[PDB]
Order: C-alpha cells, then structure tokens, then sequence
C-alpha cells in the first residue's frame, strides 16, 4: 500500500530489527532477549540521524568498574550505602554527573 520511496525505506528499517529480534531471540534464553534487544538499539542509535554519539556514557555503562577509587577516597553519603557511594564517586568521573 504504501508507495513513497522515503517511507517505505523506514518501514523496512523497523521491520529489520523487528523481525532480526523476532527470529533470534525465539532461540535465545529468555535472560538473553534483553541484552540482543539492548545492541539492537544500540545499532539503531549508532544509525540514527540527530542524536549523539554517547561513546562515553555507554563506555561508562559498560566498564565503570574499571574507574579506580583509593580506599578512603570515596566519601559516606547519608542515606547511601557505601556500594552506593562507591559507585556515586565513580559515576561521578563523567562531566554529566559532576555535581551528583
């Protein structure tokens, strides 16, 4: 039905990862559907036009446990528990979160 060249282009875009997903993730474990649904979007993000890039948050996603903080370094926060603090400090190394 739908005949311009533009909107038939993006229809088959979603039905890419839809029906990818569709196909894959019925022979995955259900605990794995959420991380191929997660590069899913991720590839989606990296394609799209207008957003940025957001190498750094989503490295920090991935490694922020490779952030080093000294023993004693991190502060007690009231009302945090010290893991949450631990990983308030090292979420704070990112410019977005400087003043957490």
């Amino acid at each position: 039905g739908v005949t311009d060249h533009t909107q038939r282009l993006s229809i088959i875009t979603k039905d890419l990862f839809q029906v990818a997903f569709n196909r894959v993730a019925r022979g995955m474990l259900h605990q794995d559907h959420i991380t191929f649904a997660m590069l899913l979007a991720r590839i989606k993000l990296k394609g799209t036009v207008g957003e940025p890039t957001y190498d750094a948050e989503f490295q920090h996603f991935l490694r922020g446990n490779e952030i080093v903080l000294s023993a004693g370094s991190t502060p007690r926060i009231q009302g945090l528990t010290v893991e949450q603090a631990e990983a308030v400090v090292r979420l704070s190394c990112l410019p977005a979160f400087k003043d957490l």
